[PDB]
């Protein structure tokens, strides 16, 4: 007869999909990156370094706004010195900075600090933003500095786009359980798979007016094209910037190769316990510069495949199909020894 | 012959995050393993000679779970063991039951010791050995709490609640050391198969267990939020120091033997259904039910779930691809320092 | 000027044996010093300068209990002492402070040594120096575990809770070495005083210890089965190894130094006296002895546990004359015995 | 100088030599383990732990001398934190304790310090014992406190033992270059193999009475009794104790192994060109479960060369030199190893 079915959606990551090719009549040194944080603010690049105590303070939030990109400076240190920090990269020449802002009991105190700081934006970012106390924080900060701009996250459904939009956000954060050094998935069982995510955010946000960050997961730079063609207005990476040399840590030698360290802000040494991260080591990559100028090129190259000339016109019309894993393995090179290093790929 | 559908596991899934107005530390992880028998926490230990004599049966109870005496031992044994678990404080205690000629003395035994709930434990639960066991145990002693198992469908459900079960126990295959679905071609995937039983036990007001296959913390809430009543563990267990056997050193690591019952070695107390072999040394059980209760209220404040029943009833689960799965683990690091709960 | 009752010491009373299930090995002998503290052993070492100081508190920490590092030092000796305990492997560690003009700054080394638990300790707990002392520490560190005394009265119980104190210690004049009743009158015997604050104290969800006046194992027994969380000994532990002092020798015999905190000696009018107990080797001896009798005492309860044993403890009073066949009697002791005189 | 170079002879270390078996007509479990450290000074096992910060503090030195051995504390504290551990050790009931001083400006006041702290000896420890700042700081330090006792070194030499006596030493140390985190032989060039240099050593400390210790080296109980046999009154080990519990540091966990700190005090990170690597060892336990399994070791070497007591073992000790191929056949050879042995590794 007719049978009865389970109903389960299939959700996908970056690795799962590819973009189709569109006509072009762009080339890729003709594209714009511009893309607008928040109604307000404006970024020449659509890129975020993480606020993480081993990715983004002054010197990489600074090098990130000289770069036409912004960084969020991490809570994980006293009021007073947070708001030192942000006020170092305003003094830099009136660049762009972000303060990350928790749910907690001297919250209003902390925003206060980094407002008096001149922060161009706060994060009020933890690890579920589809919640009571993230709502009602948003509420109470966008009650007391209605013209702050503020970011709050991190969601995975298009509800929760609608919930923090109507609490006031001007700009949502996407990604439960994609970080390189995230457990969350592992260790509730929750999360949803982050080009699926960014999607169905996006679209919702879309339909609102309000933008979606896509944080988390982000290896390759054509994993940032995907996300924004999904349609985030910006991407945030941790891994992608913690082994630069303006991300917080000291350059670490060991048989040969050189290292820094890189941790979940969840992870036992971040918190100090049940935790939602793991700690450890990723390659030195040197200067951000040299790893902005390869993710951009890859940005570009893919808009060109897609004709787009602007990052709103990438969305309006890109397509993507589904890959299997063979597909995945077709599509990473093959069947080769590679003998000399590529400034993009590894 | 007909292909159904396809079945998944708890790697095969996620739950996706629901508004919540409740914190990871408000939340209640009570629940009914029987209608008579409720458990602080719905954590169980497996039947099994390497996981549960009295010693891991009574930490187990005083973390708020209840452990199942295996019955790899002769009936005055198991009948002893679960007499120190009942005199230790009113405790919880289980006891697993064959289908054997001497079914009844051990049942006989292990009620004289004050056994709060027997287990009638085969292979495969489905059949005419564990119906007819069910109806007997239950004729002769009616108030008795009875588990079944283990079942992987809706009818074995049905079938044995209609025989006299309390509760029925899912898994058929997913254990850490079990070759049944190698051997004999025959299992089902376990999280469908703890949706697709539980969903089946709710219509008949009959709880569900979620029997092997977990190796994370939030395995367990997948299975609780699929609507089991409690999670049962042979390898997240066996490495305690309360579970049975010594504590072996090779290689400057610290190991616990760990077999299936039916490896040839636990049967020599012959076609196995089980392997035999070793998993690492993981303390006490105290900081391994610490780690699993700290992730199952963490998923629980993701799903804005006060309760047990509420996690299941506003549960919403997603498939993930094996690049998913890459995603969902840590990725692209080299990790340098211990998890507690978190390995590779 | 009324007089209430009766009050009752350890030695007034006796437990009826309860019907009962449990060997003493199979006894489990946790429990819950405050919300956030367990101890595998309820026993804790007295914070006076001839009972506890780090090498008492890591050996009372060892064998699952926990020692209160005494304050008769400079701030930054007590942090280094607490330091050495919480360096040695985790193990728990409490400290004492006194109702003082610096008692903050003690507080904040102490924390920055990382104390598990402080002791806000006076001669008189239910006073305005106590209250308010608890409501600073707690508004500065509000997870901090503190527990307050002394007191021996329902009402300080409560005082003390509202204040926010994590445990409150029970004890007014029962101690070997206090003089407080007999100079300044004042005080409730110690029996009396434990059940009538726990029971107080388990309305409001709060634990009392058990400090002072306690003598043999069976003693601290009594004192658990009348509601307390934990026992606080400061003559049972003076005359072991890991106290403060020298061996003193004297005909023989084996002493070591044992003083009230409120004595002429420790102050440099007391409330304490100055003398020598003998010496009894390492405290892992005398703890044994201590666990084993408790241990007989709750088989012989019924009690596989300490909330157990307070829910099914019955006393009954007995005289002088039941005191007299309570201990040996008519018998000429020629063998030592471990546990008893 | 009409000196020229030269090749003295061949030096050997532990593992070139056996010692012979004797007569013997004791067992293992009568034999005295009991020396004299110095003339004033009894142990009643000849072993020591080495005053280094991963090795011996308080509570190593409390646990060493209450296994009948002793402790030396190390000097990479501040002179009042020496001093005060020094006393804890000699309140947990007046056992021996020793104490480290250097060639410095403040040798005199650390000296003054353990001094009164009630130290029993103090070990001037230094790279090259046989130098003039070691000789003049034992004769300053005799000067002050004749009855003070003193260990110097390190020394590999037996005119070095001779002009420490004559300055006043009470008892010499040998090893230049032989212990594990050592790379004094390699950067400097330096040394002698460890056997050779406490025979030598001790066969002039006894013609002048003075007793030497065997410093470095060691790394089976078997290594010991080939010490002791020739000639050292005891035997000191950094790396045999760094992994027990009662050593300085924390516990570290990578996967599924205990690990501790163990580093040179030579090595970059403890002075804090080098002359010492930083590491870590595996963790064994308490420091009860090791003495015990060297001590029985020793009584059976004891048993093999029918010694009751040490001076016998010296007294009638004979040594052969094996090859490398003796070597394999001296180690287990042509077998898996399935279970771990309590006294032997790798
Ligand atoms: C990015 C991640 C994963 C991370 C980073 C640092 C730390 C963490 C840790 C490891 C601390 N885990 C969580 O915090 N787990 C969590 C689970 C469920 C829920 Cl519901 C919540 N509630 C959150 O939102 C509430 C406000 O509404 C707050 O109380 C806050 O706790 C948290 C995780
Ligand atoms: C958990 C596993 C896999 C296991 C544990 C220990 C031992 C076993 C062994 C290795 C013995 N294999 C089975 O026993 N295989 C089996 C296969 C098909 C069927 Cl139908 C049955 N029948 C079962 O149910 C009947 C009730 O009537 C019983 O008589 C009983 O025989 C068994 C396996
Ligand atoms: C008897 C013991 C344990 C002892 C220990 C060391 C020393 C003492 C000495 C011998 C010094 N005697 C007292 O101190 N006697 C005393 C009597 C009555 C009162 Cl009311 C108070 N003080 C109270 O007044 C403040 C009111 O806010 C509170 O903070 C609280 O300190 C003290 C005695
Ligand atoms: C145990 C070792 C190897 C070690 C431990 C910690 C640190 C060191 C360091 C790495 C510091 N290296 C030396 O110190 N190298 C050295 C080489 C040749 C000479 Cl001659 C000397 N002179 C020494 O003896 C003189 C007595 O007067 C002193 O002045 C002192 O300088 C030293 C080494
Ligand atoms: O410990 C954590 N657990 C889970 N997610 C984390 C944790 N710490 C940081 N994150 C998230 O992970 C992102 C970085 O991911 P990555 O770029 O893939 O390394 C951050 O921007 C946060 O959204
Ligand atoms: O040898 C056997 N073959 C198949 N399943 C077994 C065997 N022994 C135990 N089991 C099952 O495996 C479960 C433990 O699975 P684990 O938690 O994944 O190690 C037990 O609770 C039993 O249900
Ligand atoms: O001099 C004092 N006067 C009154 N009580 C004191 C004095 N010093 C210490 N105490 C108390 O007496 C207890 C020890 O009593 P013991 O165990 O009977 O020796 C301590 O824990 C304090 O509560
Ligand atoms: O960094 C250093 N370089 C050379 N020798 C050292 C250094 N630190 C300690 N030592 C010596 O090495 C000994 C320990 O060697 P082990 O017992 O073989 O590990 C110590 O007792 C010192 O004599």
């Amino acid at each position: 007869s007719n049978a009865m079915a389970r109903i389960l959606k299939t959700a996908y990551t970056f690795d799962d999909v590819l973009l189709v090719p569109n006509k072009s009549e762009v080339l890729p040194n003709e594209v714009s990156l511009k893309t607008q944080l928040t109604k307000k603010i404006q970024l020449n690049i659509p890129l975020m370094s993480a606020s993480m105590d081993t990715v983004t303070e002054s010197k990489m939030a600074i090098a990130m706004a000289r770069e036409g990109g912004i960084g969020i400076i991490h809570k994980n240190m006293t009021i007073e010195d947070q708001a030192r920090e942000v006020d170092r990269v305003k003094r830099s020449g009136g660049l762009l900075c972000g303060a990350s802002i928790g749910v907690t009991n001297d919250m209003m105190e902390r925003v206060d600090a980094v407002v008096k700081a001149k922060v161009d934006v706060i994060v009020l970012d933890t690890a579920h933003g589809h919640s009571k106390g993230v709502i009602e924080g948003v509420k109470r900060i966008k009650a007391k500095y209605p013209e702050l701009q503020v970011i709050a996250g991190n969601i995975a459904t298009p509800e929760a786009v609608r919930d923090l939009a109507e609490a006031g956000a001007d700009c949502v954060k996407v990604g439960i359980g994609p970080g390189s050094i995230c457990t969350t998935r592992i260790v509730a069982g929750v999360g949803v798979p982050q080009l699926t995510a960014v999607m169905d955010c996006a679209e919702e946000g879309k339909k609102l007016g309000i933008p979606v960050i896509a944080d988390g997961g982000l290896k390759y730079s054509g994993d940032i094209v995907k996300a924004l063609a999904a349609g985030a207005c910006a991407a945030m990476m941790g891994s992608i910037f913690a082994g630069c040399e303006e991300a917080p840590g000291a350059i670490e030698i060991y048989q040969g190769r050189s290292y820094k360290v890189y941790r979940g802000m969840g992870s036992l040494g971040a918190m100090a316990f049940v935790p939602e991260g793991v700690e450890g080591r990723i390659a030195y990559k040197g200067h951000l510069a040299d790893t902005i100028y390869q993710l951009i090129g890859g940005i570009k190259s893919g808009m060109g495949y897609l004709g787009a000339p602007t990052l709103e016109n990438l969305y309006e019309n890109a397509n993507f199909v589904v890959q299997t894993s063979a597909g995945f393995r077709e599509s990473h090179p093959h069947d080769i020894n590679i003998t000399k290093e590529a400034p993009n790929y590894s």
